[PDB]
C-alpha cells in the first residue's frame, strides 16, 4: 500500500550516526552549516560526503527525505541519508548527507570562468550541455509531479565528469503568478528554469540589472522581461523567453523544452 511504501522508504533513508565522521565547515547555508564528511559504507571502505545541518517538524523532514532518497537520475543530486542529532538544550539536529562535488555549484563555476585561476572560458557548446543537464533532471522531477521552487544555478550541482544536476529542492527567480496570488506549479519551475538558463548565458550575471527587488512585479505586470544576452543565440532565447510567458499553460513543459534544447545543442557545430 501507499503507506507501505512510505514505511519502507523510512527505513532506507536513516544512517547510524556511528557510520558518519564530520569535518570541516564547508559553509553556512540557509538553515545553517554545511560541513565537509567521511560515511562508512557497506562494503567497508568510506565515501567522501556533504553533510548539511540544520516531533511533526522532525516527522516532515523524515517524509521528505525519505521521498528524495527515492530519487535516482543522473541530472537529480541523490540523497545519501540522513541523521537526527540532538542538542545540549534538547533541540533536534536533522543532518542531511549528499554526495561531495569537488567543482561545487554551478553559478560559482560560471563566475570563476571569468577569472585567470578559475576554470577557462566556457565555450557555448558546454553552456547549453549544462542547459540540458538542468531540463532532464526538472523533466524527471516534473514526470514525478514533484516541485522543486528554488532553481537557479547557485542550486545546480557540478560533478567530477562535469554533469550539471539540480539539487535543493529570491524574488528575480519567481513567476508572476506566483508573485501575485502565492500559487506555484510545474510552469512555475519553468518559469525559473528560464532565469537559470539566462544566468548560464551571462556567465553568472544577477538578473534584471537596473531593477530593484520591490520593482520586479510591476516591471513584469508591464510585460518586460530579461534581455536577450550578448552573443545569445535567438534560438535559445526565443526557448528563455517561451519560459516567461505570462499565461502558465503558454509555457513549454520540461519535456517540450529539453527536446528544444538538445536539437539546438546538436546543430552546434
Ligand atoms: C565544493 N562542494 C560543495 N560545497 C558545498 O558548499 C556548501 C553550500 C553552501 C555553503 C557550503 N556544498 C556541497 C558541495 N558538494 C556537495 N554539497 C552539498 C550541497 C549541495 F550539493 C547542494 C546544495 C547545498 C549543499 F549543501
Amino acid at each position: 500500500s501507499h503507506m507501505e511504501e512510505l514505511q519502507n522508504k523510512l527505513e532506507d533513508v536513516v544512517i547510524d550516526r556511528n557510520l558518519l565522521i564530520l569535518g570541516r565547515i564547508l559553509g553556512e547555508g540557509e538553515f545553517g552549516s554545511v560541513m565537509e564528511g567521511n560515511l562508512k559504507q557497506e562494503d567497508g571502505t568510506s565515501l567522501k560526503v556533504a553533510v548539511k545541518t540544520m516531533q511533526r517538524e522532525i516527522e516532515e523532514f523524515l517524509s521528505e527525505a525519505a521521498c528524495m532518497k527515492d530519487f535516482s537520475h543522473p541530472n537529480v543530486i541523490r540523497l545519501l541519508g540522513v541523521c537526527i542529532e540532538m542538542s545540549s538544550q534538547g533541540i533536534p539536529k536533522p543532518m542531511v548527507i549528499l554526495p561531495f562535488m569537488k567543482y561545487g555549484d554551478l553559478h560559482t563555476y560560471l563566475l570563476y570562468s571569468r577569472l585567470e585561476t578559475g576554470p577557462r572560458h566556457i565555450p557555448l557548446q558546454t553552456l547549453l550541455r549544462f542547459m540540458v543537464d538542468i531540463a532532464l533532471g526538472m523533466e524527471y522531477l516534473s514526470n514525478r509531479n514533484f516541485l522543486h521552487r528554488d532553481l537557479a544555478a547557485r542550486n545546480c550541482m557540478l560533478r567530477d565528469d562535469m554533469t550539471v544536476c539540480v539539487a535543493d529542492f529570491p524574488v528575480k527567480w519567481i513567476a508572476i503568478e506566483s508573485l501575485a496570488d502565492r500559487v506555484y506549479t510545474s510552469k512555475s519551475d519553468v518559469w525559473a528554469f528560464g532565469v537559470t538558463m539566462w544566468e548560464i548565458a551571462t556567465r553568472g550575471m544577477t538578473p534584471y540589472p537596473g531593477v530593484q527587488n520591490h520593482e520586479m512585479y510591476d516591471y513584469l505586470l508591464h510585460g518586460h522581461r530579461l534581455k536577450q544576452p550578448e552573443d545569445c543565440l535567438d534560438e535559445l532565447y526565443e526557448i528563455m523567453y517561451s519560459c516567461w510567458r505570462t499565461d502558465p499553460l503558454d509555457r513549454p513543459t520540461f519535456s517540450v523544452l529539453r527536446l528544444q534544447l538538445e536539437r539546438l545543442l546538436e546543430s552546434l557545430p
